[PDB]
């Protein structure tokens, strides 16, 4: 219920911007195809349990729907329907010729074996089938699922479809030696340093030797943190994990700080530096702020001690809407969240085309071409903010959902 009518508030919210009809807005509402499916399995003791499953593609008129698929015990059907509700926007701001969509099961994989796994993956395609495919519906790596998951689910696909089309294309995320794409790894870092860069270009400021603070040091936040140490030349000076954060004022490099988190299993207390709550991490005075972290980290409490003339939030909606209008009336440049962390889909796009194409490319046009969509999607979404004096979250907002619905109108789905 919360997570739908979030979505669809925010959807109203953007849509009242512009001059969309009725009929559209309804329309966007309901997502197009919902399946719910049993998934059944049969454990290591031999039991056979049976697993929900669902899969929600929210809109697919500018094409086949994209969407992650989350393997946590929490999720339901609305959280997945609203979840699909933001793929469908993530990629149609991103100028792709994708719908939205979503996957889950509610399942713990915590307890469940490499075989248990394995079984779940390949029932949960036998199970949706009938509403997926390379055209149709590709599925996506999100919360705990890994490459060799998808890689299993490519395999019963390709086993269900009797290897008549491109199965590769069915699923993205899947290992480099089956039809996997090079920087996946890298993906939502590099769509985030890119975006990073052209803000900065827009503000006419050089990133030679600033200072960026990022709260999260996972995967995403880790890789976003080196990527602008080296490509940006800027100077890393705040990294956080669930523990703590730590401040150095001339600089950080992450390899060690990653190796440091390997080896005590956090990075509280690193040589030579300084230890600091998240809490405090987010008002440091800095040139890039980087939420990498959990979601709704910026409220409206703190929102009036943020100083960083750039703030990126790769995490989804780390920013509350009340702290994003402080920033905004701040003079702060801020990065919609299904905008920063789109490289991820954008890369998922590319392994898609890849695979559907039978050609391979090399990590140089895969980083190519990801700078190049960012930089597009992102003057876009730039040129709308000035031109129509909203926030860059609704900028970006306005020209996926214009991107969309002139999708439904071009198919005659709303003659509206
Ligand atoms: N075939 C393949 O290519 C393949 C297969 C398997 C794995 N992998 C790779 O192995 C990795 C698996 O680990 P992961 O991605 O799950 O790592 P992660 O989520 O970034 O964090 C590692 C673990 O630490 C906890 N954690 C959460 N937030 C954290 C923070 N800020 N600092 C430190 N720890 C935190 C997480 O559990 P809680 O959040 O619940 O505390 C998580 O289980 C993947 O990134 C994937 O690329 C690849």
């Amino acid at each position: 219920i919360d997570p739908f009518e979030m979505a669809v508030k925010q959807l109203e919210r953007a849509a009242q911007y512009m001059d969309i009809s009725e009929e559209a807005l309804e329309w966007l509402k309901k997502p197009m195809r919902i399946v719910e499916v049993s998934v059944p399995i049969e454990m290591d003791d031999g039991s056979v349990k049976v697993f929900t499953g669902f899969r929600v593609q929210h809109n697919w008129a500018r094409g086949p729907t994209k969407g992650g698929i989350r393997w946590h015990p929490a999720e339901t059907l609305s959280t997945v329907k609203a979840l699909a509700t933001w793929m469908t926007w993530k990629v149609a701001v991103v100028d792709l010729p994708y719908g939205g969509g979503k996957g889950g099961i509610i399942v713990n994989p915590k307890e469940l074996s490499e075989r248990e796994q394995e079984r779940l993956a390949r029932a949960y395609i036998r199970a949706v089938y009938d509403v997926i495919g390379p055209w149709t519906d590709i599925p996506a790596p999100d919360v705990y699922t890994n490459p060799k998951i998808m890689g299993w689910m490519m395999d019963e696909y390709e086993t269900i479809m009797r290897r008549k089309g491109p199965a590769f294309g069915v699923i993205t995320g899947k290992p480099l030696s089956i039809g996997g794409s090079l920087g996946r790894g890298t993906a939502t870092a590099q769509g985030a340093i890119f975006t990073i860069r052209e803000a900065a270009k827009a503000l006419g400021i050089d990133l030679k030797g600033k200072k960026i603070a990022v709260q999260g040091y996972g995967n995403a936040g880790y890789y976003t943190a080196k990527l602008a140490k080296e490509q940006l030349g800027m100077t890393v000076v705040a990294v956080s994990d669930s523990r703590g954060g730590i401040y150095n004022p001339d600089g950080l490099d992450p390899d060690e700080v990653l190796k440091w988190k390997r080896e005590h299993g956090s990075v509280k207390d690193f040589p030579g530096a300084t230890n600091i709550t998240n809490e405090e991490l987010l008002e440091l005075e800095v040139d890039v702020l980087a939420p990498a972290a959990i979601e709704e980290v910026i409220t409206e409490k703190n929102a009036d001690n943020i100083k960083a003339k750039i703030v990126a939030e790769v995490a989804n909606g780390p920013v509350t809407p009340e702290a994003d209008d402080i920033l905004r009336e701040k003079g702060i440049l801020q990065i919609p969240d299904f905008l920063c962390n789109a490289g991820g889909v954008t890369v998922s796009y590319f392994e898609w085309v890849q695979n559907i194409n039978g050609y391979y490319w090399t990590e140089e046009e895969v980083r190519e071409k990801l700078d190049k969509k960012m930089t597009k999607a992102f003057w876009e979404v730039y040129n709308t903010h000035k031109d129509k004096n909203i926030h860059m979250r609704d900028a970006a907002y306005v020209v996926a959902v214009s991107r969309v619905y002139q999708a439904m109108k071009d198919r005659g789905w709303v003659k509206k």
